[PDB]
Parts: C-alpha cells; structure tokens; sequence
C-alpha cells in the first residue's frame, strides 16, 4: 500500500496506545488492540491492565496526555520509526512535555475482519513488535 | 481506491460532525474541516459556530454524544448514505437514543497537504454536499 496510509495508521497507532482521556480509553484500548497481532495484543494488554502502575490508566489517571507526531520514518520495508512528544495536563494549571521515540514491526495481512471492525482496520495493518523509549 | 478505505473516512467524518465531546472538539472540528471542501467546510462552520443553538456546542453542552454506525450504503459513484444512531448522556443517569441518516457527495483530490495535515486526510476525501435527517 501506500506510505501515506501506513504513516496514517502508524500515527494512529501511537496516539491511541501512547496517550490517555478517560472518556476515550475503550475505543484506544480496542483501536490498539485490533491493529495489533495477537501476540502483541497480549503484551499490550497485560501492560494496560488497571493493576500495572506503568499503565496509562494509573500513571495519567485524572489527567490528559495527548501525542503529537514529530516525524515517522521507514528504516526498513517493515520498520517504522515514530518520533513524538507528549503533553500532559493535570486537574491544574500545570504541562510537562516528554520526548519519546517508538519502533514498530509492522505489515498488513489479508485476514477476516468484521464489517463493522473494518471500520477501525480496514486494511488489516497488524503491528507485531512495539516499543517506546525516552529521547 | 477501495471501497473499505471510503467506509473507513465516510465512517470517521459522520462521527465527528454528529458526535460531539468538549475534549474532542478542536480535533473534530479539525477533521471534519479536512475533509471537507471548502464551500463544505463554511456550511458546517456557521452551523457548529458557538452562537448557533443548533450547533453540537451548545445542544450537546456537557453531556456526551457518541455515534454509532449501523450502516453505509453507495447510492452512486460519489454518493454514501450512512445510517447511523446517537446516543446521549447527561451529567447524570438518562440516555436518549435518536436514530438518523447522513447522505455525503464525496470524491477524492490529488491537491497539496502538508505532511502533517496528512495524518488526518492522506488520500484527499472531499466531502462536497452534505445532510443528516432523522428516521
């Protein structure tokens, strides 16, 4: 496919897995989890689980972290690169910017998808590895 | 392109012109207006402007409106209807459903977009026409 769209979804991907709002955690949660393999959605949920103090859930409970898109990058035909910085927002006055850089191992698979769940991953863009580090 | 893909941003623009959440506002907004043309994009700015009561503001003020897609449907080369119902939740404990129908004339335009703005629209959906009505 184009790259357009695979820096679509790549973007995609990082908001939702890497910011938080209560309001949208279940579409976040369920937006990272379909656009994961199998084995990924484990690691990702198991890291998200409400009992995981480095979850979202917990260490930006009552706030707002939002993501935004630095650069993406291609360092192979299945490798992306994904530079970004979040901005977080307590119940104050108060913002603390971090910068972040993000590794995903990804491709698209010709799988069954719902007709309702091709609303979210209408490609099948499935990540097989992740992961997010400090700059 | 693909006829998922055209779900996939019919879908997305009908959610966030007829949803509406404080948080998600600015980036609603912001889509919508992407991917819009622009005689498109002035129709539903003097709807959603603040001093319009019919605008998603002020008739959904603190409460939450989430769309749910039901269906979507090509009457045409370049004519989607998606059926769809909203519901609405209050301060407190009471939700109204309402069921609708959108009808979008739509296409696709190679014209410039940044980079960035192409993490939102990146194959040019242009909405052109545009109108919801209940069941």
């Amino acid at each position: 496919y184009d790259e357009a769209i695979t820096r679509y979804f790549a973007s995609q991907y990082v908001r939702a897995r890497e910011g938080f709002q209560a309001s949208e955690a279940e579409n976040n949660f369920r937006l990272v989890s379909l656009l994961s393999s199998p084995k990924e959605q484990n690691r990702f949920g198991k890291w998200y689980a409400g009992n995981n103090p480095e979850s979202p859930q917990n260490i930006y409970h009552n706030m707002i972290a939002t993501v935004t898109i630095k650069s993406i990058s291609f360092i192979s035909k299945d490798l992306i690169q994904v530079r970004y910085y979040k901005t977080v927002r307590d119940f104050n006055e108060k913002e603390n910017i971090s910068h972040w850089i993000s590794i995903l191992n990804f491709s698209y698979v010709n799988a069954h998808i719902s007709t309702s769940d091709r609303l979210i991953n209408p490609l099948g863009f499935q990540v097989s590895e992740y992961r997010s580090d400090p700059e």
